[PDB]
């Protein structure tokens, strides 16, 4: 759980404390997934499952107390292509470059790239 | 005869007053036995015997009056191991501790001892 500025992220945690008076067991599972937010997003059901074993003892051999532990954990986090249409200057500029390049007007592509990278023009 | 609150105890006494008009003799024997009542009890025949001597005189030498006295006394009080099965909380708790200790589950012994001595638990 370190990414505070991340834009597309799932975080989950499962914790437990089980006791019968004589024995106790504390278990936790934490997980985190992060995506490049301009390309993919999380959309769907987020799901966690854990698996507790009853084959671990603390004490004297097979006569020890039974203390359940987590030995397997899993996560679902559905990943979907980003499809938002709110406009940024960069996205519109890239779209204009693509439109110029589809017509083989590479001089216009060069002009736009010149204006973007250094703010110049053809006669400058 | 001082133990009023004792639970396993035998008390006995033999007294006599003998006279022929000119001489008299008073004799007594008192005895008491006390056991730890959780371990042993009295069960059987309680028996007392005393021994009177005819070799003691009061007066002028061998010409004195004959006054019998007690010079030996004895008691039987049969002692038997306590074998009652009425339940106390302490006896059942000790039995549970013994059962846990026979299986080398010393964590359970420790848990029961913790609950008995201070009323605590493992996570407290």
């Amino acid at each position: 759980f370190i990414g505070t500025a991340s834009q597309s992220r799932v975080s989950a945690a499962v914790t437990s404390i089980l006791t019968d008076g004589n024995a106790a067991a504390t278990n936790s599972f934490a997980v985190e997934q992060v995506l490049p937010s301009s390309d993919y997003v999380f959309s769907g059901v987020v799901a966690v499952q854990v698996s507790y074993a009853t084959t671990i003892s603390v004490g004297v051999g097979t006569a020890g107390a039974l203390t359940p532990v987590i030995t397997a954990a899993e996560l679902t986090a559905p990943v979907v292509v980003n499809a938002g249409t709110q406009l940024t200057v960069e996205r519109a500029t890239a779209d204009a470059i693509s439109k110029a390049a589809t017509g083989s007007r590479f001089g216009d592509v060069s002009g736009i790239v010149r204006a973007w990278s250094a703010g110049t023009s053809v006669l400058d």
